[PDB]
């Protein structure tokens, strides 16, 4: 393995939205995220433009400036935690991600088991990103905030 | 209208950096930039990854989360103005831009003539953008702040 897919990707609002996890990843700038040593997985959202995206993004481009909150629930134990993914880059391109404590989680209940993952996604305007709205070069309005849901079995840190 | 290219594009720091100007463009959300009614041009920086970008960006992808300031100098009159370009999207894709008063600027001296344009560019870390630095998927350091220079003749608002 190396990279473990979470559920099936969704296509909505002119974007493909997939979720994957890796082993914990050391990040810079130092302190921008939970330390790899204190985590068990690195959760990623992969979000790219589809064909005929309605907001001016060419097919395949990364969708930047999104706000992505997450909710991770172990449905066996009831354990719930929430956070936000941050924009970042790996050698294979930009994405949104976060290091997450699972077995290391202090309240516990985030071990091996069945999970529900929710991403809550809001458009780039929230982060100061503009749209041309003239007749010749303008683009359509952005989507309203929305959620996408996945189910997956967590088997431990990929190795 | 139509786009007027400014000088020659430059290749540095994993990126191609080009400049163009168009007619003023109304921007949304309203108030995010100078009103089209008060400008003479809309200045764009078009910045995309080169091959083998050292920070992991695929060739041709837009370079996001950059901090970009401009300085425009009329070399005939000596007038200098400065400002920031903001991230935004048009029908052809994401870019950095700003509506700019030229003939309309009440200070005067920003009329038709010979100009030098400088972009001052700082890396995404300054805006909270992260990088993987693990052995498997990690990428190298970002560039230090830099400038790029162009010379062009401003012929008036594009027609
Ligand atoms: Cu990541
Ligand atoms: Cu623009």
């Amino acid at each position: 393995g190396g990279e473990v897919p979470i559920g099936d990707p969704k296509e909505l609002n002119g974007m493909e939205i997939a979720a994957v996890y890796l082993q914990p990843i050391e990040m810079e700038p130092r302190g921008i995220d939970l330390a790899a040593s204190l985590a068990d997985i690195h959760l990623e959202a992969d979000i790219h433009a589809l064909k005929n995206n309605p907001n001016g993004f060419p097919e395949g481009f990364w969708m930047p400036y999104l706000t992505i909150a997450y909710e991770l629930k172990n449905t066996d134990t009831g354990a719930i935690k929430r956070g936000t993914l941050m924009p970042m880059v790996a050698d294979d391109g930009p994405h949104y991600g976060a290091n997450i404590a699972m077995e290391k989680d202090k309240k516990g209940g985030f071990g091996v088991g069945n999970y529900e993952l929710t991403f809550y996604i809001s458009n780039p305007e929230k982060q100061g990103f503009g749209r041309h709205v003239d007749e010749e070069t303008g683009v359509g309005k952005w989507f309203e905030p929305f959620k996408v849901d996945y189910k997956f079995k967590y088997t431990g840190t990929p190795k």
